[PDB]
């Protein structure tokens, strides 16, 4: 009709099989008739991998290859989908959602998560030097093989089962590791990433699994998790779409990020939340959220997201690197992170920005006239005129977009691996009435033309009534708001990446002297009316002693109109910024 | 015009520099004229990752994903490939040859060879209670990471460069070993595969000596070990949905998986071409030398030197898809089974599909297509034109009738490489002519099985005719060296008659011990006649075999009086006569 109900296709609730097909031919029958809502009877639906839509697709700061799709969202137009607050179980390798080239397009209530996690989870026993004793439950099941390697398995255990369950260990593969606070069910205070491969010596104890790496440290009773080694199963994948919104959805779990946005147009996440289901102390593998190339408004409104072991959010464009001059005019550009390959973007009549790698100042600002795609990673561009003098193999090209209008409010950012928000943002920007528990950056102005390759560099940017308790508690970053661009120190001075920067409003609860602000190269910043308030939540850390570090920079204020409340010294010493952590 | 020299477009020989691009560029040029042929100058070529077109492909019993092509033939017809005797490097991950869609293509006079080899070798320096000790040449570089274990890179390394290269360490991933003995370059005598898993605990003795630590490691000391590729991602030549393919005078050196690799194409001859290893190496590709699925016509090995790959020297067979859901009484979901075989699409409305029974290999019928739909890499739904058999079950298979191809396998070496010679899953007429076989392995087998593999075999005409099997079946991969090993349980052996008329005649045995020059059960029709079995003293013998014929629930079978045997010490009644056991 004009909505469609997904058990008249046979997806049937609360029985275990796949859903599927089922699922799928009602798509096609919204497509058909151009239905407008599809829904779903509220209950718990599973998804398996045998009857899925496999397509090739490249995902931007995920890992390309063949996926399978539980919704495919091809070229679907004015839909929505209502779960109705279902329960969406997908079993094995599956991406829950990809939009591809589809518009207005609403996602609205129901939960998404994986029959097993992609990573893996232990309690942490008993601990020496150089080994760590853990206890898996049962849904992280494992095996430990002759060769004495610990491979955590799809499931428990004939011929063909055993060579299925041998070939899902990929999906399950570790890289690092991360030990994380039982009480608070955060990332364990100051603990940093322990990195160990995909190949972990191991023994059981003769119900306790032993470990052994010579970097592992850990303390006895909190929860140590196996970082999965991919990303090849986001949650949500928006691609090339325009007018797309989430409400009220539940992400407890990705092999990856939870949202992946590239090349889209207007994007709303509203009242939905990424959090662990039960059992579990980490919701997704990767970012919460994420956004390349992306244009028209993103809306953030009134979310909750935690324990992910990324960032919330990453709001950026792609630099790709110039590779081969060939003559005046014409260039070939080459992706340069392998997660970035594919990543298609220059069009005739584009305007590109031809930015110095080692600076990131800018140029000019040529046409595109031609564009060929040689490959996945390489692309040839001519320009309608010769190119500046001063170009050189080495540097980058970004696509002059009409940046996103970032509407960021109401979220609520804690107990995450890593910063909070990565404000690569050059549109207008507002980041207002957040809450941010984060162990690195709460805030991050980052960027580089040398290793991510992610266009940032704001230009309008106000921070306002966000409430910052106690975060960058560990080492991810320099500081609770900070900026750590891709410039070299010789630029510095230059260079000037982050201009327009207003903060006000905000409370920032500060358990040690850490940087509230740490900049460089920032151009035009105002830090007014902010409530400073002293705790003892975490050990103080005698590396800093000042609240402001700046550097190379110009036109920064930290405004007499700041209230500081708990502190020893006055704001004769703490309101003055230096050019070290001192 | 009608010639392309590649040199034209930028292609320069002995430089090292990637032609990629500028090979691309000759074969749009050829295509856009409809030129007949494109040569290289005679020299050395490099092929890189970076500027290479990508594809999703589905390579029968190969890793399906994205492929890095240097030759993407899709859609070319009547164009040849003359390197002159060129030689290819290709660096990283990449795919030679796909050939889609194209007809009428001829590949000659070049050799293929990767900058780094997939698998690994290593000489083994020493040996004790569950470890070896390890000497790798500077081509087989290598890790070993502060977790302890072994990991085998693509070269010896800035921070995007280390990236790079750890995202390399993919490609040259292992799962078991096999031990090689140095003076016969072949795989040890009767040693077998030792699984390892991709993680080996190893450590660097004082350097220049690895041990790695497993407790089911053993081998002899100055013998060789392989590190046996654990994935299949860079077949040498990829032959899909194509026609008329010839290769002529082709060195395959080395390839991510299988030298070439033909699936749904008709008309293929591979002549006086060999796969072979390069210099420093011991293994030359890391899966089968040839491999036919699902093709028609008549299908040509010539003169060929196959040697040294770690997997049969061919194998022509079909595809069995098990019936997974049956929906209505003329409608059936068909299901691919093996994960090799995900993406293998070859149901089509008006297509006559065998309906076989699964523990038997026994067909119930033949069914016309009427519709088709595929859901998924793994499911298509069916529909007949009538009513299929009662009899037939969810778990049963079903398999395309094809003009079966005609085989002619005349001429070729088949040796020094892992497992199996031949596997005649070849259901049209067959000849195997004039070859040369010593394999650890059965020499010629007849497989398939519709419960693992899913390879529909049969044979129906068959004539192997003046071969020389030398100390051929000296290890353990097979059953004899001619046998049958077709997935029927022995509930159903007596009445199972898989495979059908069979005629070996004129050829030279050259046998060790007495283990079975034939291995039969479920043949119908057979002819052994006019042979010469002459014993040696090659290997040691095996005192679990003693009859050079072992045949069950067959029929028809004559171990005709006229063969002639030598060097042995019992009468010619008794070595000729049948027994349903390896002895008594
Ligand atoms: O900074 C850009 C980068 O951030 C996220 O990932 C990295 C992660 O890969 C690395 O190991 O740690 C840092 C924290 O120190 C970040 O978490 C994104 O997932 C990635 O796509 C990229 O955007
Ligand atoms: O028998 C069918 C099968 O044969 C080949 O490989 C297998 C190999 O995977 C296994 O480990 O050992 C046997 C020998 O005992 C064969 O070498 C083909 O590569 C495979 O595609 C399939 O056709
Ligand atoms: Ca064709
Ligand atoms: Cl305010
Ligand atoms: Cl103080
Ligand atoms: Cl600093
Ligand atoms: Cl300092
Ligand atoms: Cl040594
Ligand atoms: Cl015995
Ligand atoms: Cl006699």
């Amino acid at each position: 009709d004009k909505v469609i109900d997904v058990s008249d296709f046979g997806a049937i609730k609360d029985t275990g099989s796949d859903s599927t097909h089922s699922l799928y031919k009602a798509l096609q029958e919204a497509k058909k008739i151009g239905a407008t809502k599809i829904t779903f009877p509220k209950g718990r639906y599973d998804f398996y991998e045998e009857r899925a839509a496999d397509r090739l697709m490249y995902i931007s700061n995920n890992d390309p290859g063949i996926k399978r799709i539980t919704f495919p969202l091809s070229s679907f137009n004015n839909l929505e989908i209502d779960g109705n607050n279902s329960t969406f179980i997908f079993h094995g390798g599956l991406v829950p959602f990809i939009l591809d080239e589809s518009s207005h397009i609403v996602l609205r209530n129901f939960s998404i998560d994986f029959s097993r996690a992609f990573h893996s989870e232990a309690l942490i026993a008993g601990a020496g030097k150089g080994y760590l004793d853990l206890k898996f439950t049962d849904q992280f099941p494992y095996k430990i093989n002759e060769a004495g390697i610990l491979k955590f398995q799809s499931q428990l255990f004939d011929r063909l089962k055993r060579k299925q369950i041998s070939q899902d260990e990929y999906k399950y593969e570790y890289k690092r590791v991360l030990e994380f606070n039982f009480a608070l069910r955060e990332p364990e205070y100051m603990a940093q990433d322990i990195f160990t491969g995909n190949a972990l010596r191991a023994e059981k104890l003769n119900d306790v699994v032993r470990i052994f790496h010579p970097n592992l440290k850990a303390k006895v009773g909190n929860i140590l998790v196996f970082q999965a080694k991919h990303r090849d199963y986001p949650g949500v994948v928006i691609s090339d779409s325009n007018n797309v919104e989430l409400h009220n959805i539940t992400i407890h779990h990705a092999g990856g990020m939870g949202v992946i946005a590239q090349r889209s147009h207007n994007i709303t996440i509203k009242d939905s939340k990424v959090s662990p289901s039960k059992g579990r102390i980490v919701s997704t593998t990767a970012d919460a959220t994420h956004f390349v190339n992306c244009t028209g408004k993103i809306k953030l409104i009134d979310n909750l997201f935690e324990s992910q072991k990324n960032d919330a959010t990453n709001i950026h464009g792609v630099y790709a690197a110039i590779d081969k001059i060939i003559d005046d005019k014409t260039v070939e550009i080459k992706l340069q992170h392998p997660q970035q390959f594919g990543f298609d973007f220059i069009a005739p009549e584009d305007e590109l920005e031809l930015v110095h790698g080692a600076s990131l100042i800018t140029y000019e600002t040529n046409k595109v006239v031609t564009s060929t795609r040689v490959s996945n990673e390489v692309t040839r561009v001519q320009f309608i005129k010769p190119f500046d003098s001063r170009i050189k193999e080495g540097d980058s090209v970004s696509k002059v977009r009409s940046y996103a209008e970032v509407i960021i409010k109401g979220n609520i950012i804690r107990k995450n691996r890593a910063r909070g928000m990565l404000l690569n943002s050059r549109g207008k920007t507002l980041i207002e009435n957040n809450y941010f528990h984060t162990p690195g950056s709460a805030i991050l102005f980052e960027g580089d033309a040398n290793f991510w390759f992610e266009q940032g560099g704001v230009s309008d940017v106000t921070i306002k009534n966000n409430v910052f308790e106690n975060s960058f508690y560990s080492q991810w970053g320099k500081g609770i708001i900070a900026v750590d661009a891709g410039i070299d120190d010789k630029f510095k001075e230059t260079s000037r990446y982050n201009k327009n920067i207003v903060i006000k409003g905000n409370t920032f609860k500060v358990f040690d002297k850490a940087p509230i602000l740490n900049l460089f190269s920032v151009s035009n910043l105002v830090f007014e009316n902010n409530i400073i308030e002293k705790t003892t939540e975490y050990p103080e850390r005698k590396k800093y002693n000042s609240l402001f570090v700046i550097n190379n920079s110009d036109n920064i204020t930290i405004s007499i109109n700041n209230i500081l409340q708990g502190f020893s010294e006055g704001k004769s010493q703490l309101l003055s910024p230096t050019t070290t952590y001192k």
